[PDB]
């Protein structure tokens, strides 16, 4: 019989689809319940509530558990960004039978094999400010409502602003990501800090972009290492 906390047991039961903690071992993370009543709890559920999409309208959000992550080695991987200026706590969805991979070998970039189809500045690691524009990439169903979605820290530094699909060779000198600006935007005013990272947690406003592709932003980097992963959510799903 396992030794972890339920929600962890229940987490591991639900990536893998061997016993428990052998399971959570082969994660290679280090998994912690954040407790409901605390100030980090508190912050996400809003950060839900307040950047669920209008346009995402056949579903509604209800976070179940939250979970604080520390992949080893992740603290001296990331220690050459850790100082990098604007550092942003972003969403990550994807299918539930990837997260063993996720956790155990961090996001990764898509291999040249891999279509670039759904990458519209080219292949990297994706991240959104609006969970519901996230929780889409966990094709969580009626049938199957239960999806998991990732809090990444993103060292985002200057960013390469873009309106249009562009598969950029490389990024222009001094610039370490690109953001996609959307139509709308959490308000830039509602900003807080967490840990000394930006939660963009404002409900969403216009954002005055003209001429663009995107209804909601996004952001990309290109070097694994640009990522913390600092918190994973499992999220019902109800359908409408
Ligand atoms: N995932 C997000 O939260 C996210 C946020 C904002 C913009 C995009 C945006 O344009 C994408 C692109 C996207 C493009 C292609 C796929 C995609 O098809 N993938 C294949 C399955 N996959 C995977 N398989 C095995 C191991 C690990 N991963 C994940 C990737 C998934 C997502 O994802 C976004």
């Amino acid at each position: 019989k396992s030794k972890l906390p339920k929600p962890v047991q229940d987490l591991i039961k639900m990536i893998f689809g061997d016993p428990i903690d052998v399971n959570y071992e082969k994660l290679k993370t280090d998994i912690k319940v954040v407790d409901r009543d605390s100030e980090e709890a508190e912050i996400i559920r809003k950060y839900v509530k307040n950047t669920h999409a209008t346009t995402h309208n056949a579903y509604d959000l209800e976070v179940i558990d939250i979970f604080k992550i520390e992949r080893e080695g992740e603290c001296q991987r990331y220690k050459p960004f850790k100082q990098l200026h604007n550092r942003r706590l972003l969403w990550h969805g994807s299918r539930t039978t990837n997260f063993a991979g996720i956790l155990s070998q961090g996001l990764r970039i898509a291999p040249p094999e891999a279509p670039v189809t759904g990458y519209m500045f080219g292949k990297g690691i994706y991240f959104a400010d609006m969970v519901s524009k996230s929780a889409n990439y966990c094709h969580t169903s009626q049938g199957d409502p239960i999806g998991l979605i990732l809090l990444g820290e993103v060292a985002l530094g200057n960013m390469y602003e873009l309106k249009h699909a562009s598969h950029i060779s490389k990024l222009p000198k001094g610039k370490h990501s690109v953001k996609g600006l959307g139509k709308t935007t959490p308000d830039p005013s509602a900003n807080i800090s967490l840990d000394g990272v930006d939660v963009p947690l404002g409900t969403g406003i216009s954002s005055g972009v003209n001429d663009t592709s995107l209804l909601y932003n996004e952001y990309i980097v290109y070097d694994i290492a640009q990522v913390n992963l600092k918190y994973l959510l499992k999220l019902k799903f109800n359908f409408k």
